């Protein structure tokens, strides 16, 4: 769990957002402590206003692309595993489905060319995922199955660094926010990502004190 | 229960307004003492001339409308659990009756899809409400069941935070008021409302010496 | 004997819910003092219109399915216990009949593949269950016996956490709540269940007080 | 005597099941007090419902086989001892009638080679049994003497460790549970066993609450 | 929480004005500590008529204009946001709507060439506001949503540094000066602006004693 | 037993995966402490979701086959041992079998060349394993002893470093996990293997925080 304390903006105590290091895979966790700033303002501290937004400063293109597909319930899916990665050069293609990012209501049985077999678990349906890894690069199939009568939205293909829609809170007894980090498994060691959050204080009428700061995440490997 | 002592305005002993921590669903209880100030005055103590007043100074507003139907005595009711979720974005909608805060005087069995049938207690027409929590987001329901004859009228919603309309009193004999205070099931924890309360003490020959003073109510979850 | 004091809402004195812990198979009693709450409020105490609620947070979804069979009086039932694993793996099927958890009205004699005979005790017409554990797993076999003219209905295949229909009370004149909680033998140790509990004071012209409060039911093995 | 106190699921106070050692030919007793979980349950207290249930952790598959023969009142039976010994390797066979664990109603005079004649007690018909030891490995045979007239069944062959059909008991005056614990002859040295109670206490209307506990019985030799 | 205690005008203890550091986005706080110069002048303290003025001592003139548009209540508003950047040279237009700064009461989609839909929240008319950033540099565009009667008026377009009409005060117990400060999204880094306050306290007759400060803003970009 | 701190995630404290050495035969016992990680996101601590993954950093193919054979219960099975051994060079065969791993249900005797014959213990039916060593190179036969009904399964032929099925367990009580890691009798001293752990917290309402790590099996002979 990450903890930082913000800059109280006093006119006193390398780059401008500090750091933290994330690695593929991981969900951590972040704590912000705005004691610093939001204290000397006599209110009713913090609220559940803030917003926050991820930017890339270094991205890295992925090599092989992402895919959707669509089944019914019970009823065994098929696709394949080739057409996702457009090669430059020559070279061979050593299809795998990791254990560690596997499907969460189903089963893979990946075949001998590209080639896998997604049987969904019976009774459900909903949207399951899993991370295949096409010659060390790697990306996401997603598989949507529907409840037999229409036909199931199409979700949004997990980013490689997210912040979860609602898993965010805010102790106004002690000011201090606390948010979840995401990183996904096809995130490329080296990148950096920056995150900015937007926190609104209040004052005892109900006015607002805005704060910005940003954070920059690091996607390394191996911790 | 919660107990407040009044301050004297003798012109001696962060915000103004004190603090009441509020749970959504709860009904408390507030006692407060105004024997510090009414004792000096000696006279016929206080009255029950209590004003009260509630302003939100931090609201988050709700993103479930609520709804109101009608039926006659005795026959079942449908209604629908759907148009009453404006989502701004792509999302599914599990609709759900909390059994902490359903009917009173009837039954729901909600649907597959945001439908539900209310079949109303046999012998009996009034009022009658319940809770929906359309993904998370809690709304009400309002039925009024008729009496066969007419139209029943239309009761008022009721707010995130109110104190009952009588259910308060003073005993002159020790400068104490009561009064009860409640939230709503629909309360939003983190915010904040403003209660104004204007007693009334009186002097011996019957005119009137008033009182003021605010209690900032703060929406907590879990206590 | 589980003993819990509520908090009593002053404004006064690591999660939100306390805690429970439970053993698959056992029947224990919880014992919540309200009298730090309710005895302020001086009225008429706790009143018998409690309301429970059970939420799984994390539940380890079970591997082998329930059943439900029928029979008349005195006619022996069979029935299978080998639909009742779907497997995704090849593995060998250790079907056992714990005699803890055996019938209560019948006996079972397991046969040598997933067969068993239920010869249901004569002169008896009811409902019968037992515990099943194919391979570590365990579920329960629900029989029905009909007294021979028409058929009985299905029961509710008893959950994992539960608090009996009828097993509550409320002393007023102490302000303590009595309750059941029983887990059942199919529940699977490191899970969390969480139990909400909505109690009613009363005040002297009988209306009302609402207190809520959650509590964290962890199933542990082994105490 | 082992006494064993009961832990009592209040929340408070190197394996999970406690131990008993035992040594082979033994017959112990066993008391467990209740009263600290079932004397808050202010009740009945116990009842005599308890179950048991004996599975090994650690077996030493047996070398030598039981035996079973049969004959009628007053006949002289003959019978072999030499086919219950399937040995591996190449040895010799110094069998043995230890005086400890003779007959009951009999007389077994040992032959030169594995040979016995066991004549049964005059005027006298029931099951009487003898433990050999085929070098060093003990084993039981089982002789069932007939009142002439037909022929008697077939009794279950004694295991290691058992808990005596109906020897067990209550007194609900102290929460004490009694019962035996015995231990057959042939059990070998460092094996473990384990022994599963499931007693039942009772409300004062006569409902169920359900109290599971383990001991871990250590076969020792030498005490 | 900016604090600055007054020069005390006895005589005795770089630039002229003092310096205050703002990001743009932010709204801070400054308290102002007039003790050391109105609590020799014993008499009531300060008032309530304390006047400001902003001027730039360094602005960059912006790039992009800002604009205003007018709809009527729930009727979708169309717009451009190409003719608000009149450029000199030869570039493309990364057209963004940053989500930071996002409108209030609406939703907006950004087309492909410099197009938007602001969607007023159903059942609104007010004023709402968003930021967009044509090619790095910020403007703002100004909606005005009306009730359907007539038409409503045209706000006055948010300036850079800005002292919020009415958000402050004075605590005549203590001799301070409260005031909010807030910093507009489009302020460029580099700049200085200029704040001018004049604050009168007040003899014991009613007179008036006047002082005047400035404190130089400088726009700060990362804090 | 392995005792390893997990690093905990606060950006704070020569590959990236620590280190386990292994001996072929042996079966240890790992210990991880994610105390320091999971104790600050104080929640419901770990759950048993755990996933672990082998791969081979480097492998020395196998000289040896492995081989699998069939027989119903209680008749002797006979087998060669030369054709699993493809030899490049001229060189003699002494074949072995080990008496650390011989037979666990039976009995081989192992002929004058490549010839041994396994007779299975009477009454028994299961699979059942013995490691032969052909000229220092170590590999095993795998024979299934049928019920004499229809024909077994074939199981998986156990892989040099495995992690058993079903042994592992987490305390939520002091976020500890232990596993099993057992190695073949086959694996080559001077390999290296690698094993990833993927864990998961979880937090108060449920949802989760994923941890990975890695450990760098070395299998070394002689300790």
């Amino acid at each position: 769990m990450y903890f930082f304390s913000v800059d109280p903006r006093n006119g006193a105590s390398s780059c401008c957002c500090e750091s933290i290091s994330a690695r593929p895979g991981e969900v951590n966790g972040v704590m912000v402590s705005y004691a610093a700033w939001s204290a000397p303002l006599r209110g009713h501290g913090l609220t559940n206003k803030t917003t926050f937004e991820i930017d890339g400063v270094s991205v890295t293109p992925p090599k092989v692309s992402n895919a959707f597909g669509r089944t019914k319930v019970g009823v065994v899916f098929e696709g394949t595993l080739s057409d996702l990665f457009p090669n430059p050069e020559g070279e061979q293609v050593e299809y795998e489905i990791s254990e560690l990012n596997g499907p969460s209501n189903g089963v893979v049985e990946l075949g001998a060319n590209g080639a896998f077999t997604y049987t969904p678990g019976a009774l459900f349906t909903g949207v399951d995922r899993f991370w295949f890894s096409i010659n060390g690069n790697i990306g996401e199939y997603v598989i949507s199955v529907d409840p037999t009568t229409s036909e199931l939205p199409q979700p949004p293909f997990t980013t490689p660094v997210y912040v979860p829609a609602a898993r965010r809170s805010v102790d106004p007894r002690t000011h201090v926010l606390k948010f979840v980090l995401g990183v996904s498994p096809a995130a490329i060691p080296g990148d950096v990502y920056r995150l900015t959050v937007r926190q609104v204080a209040i004052d005892c009428d109900g006015n607002e004190f805005v704060h910005i700061s940003c954070y920059d995440i690091s996607i390394g490997s191996c911790g």
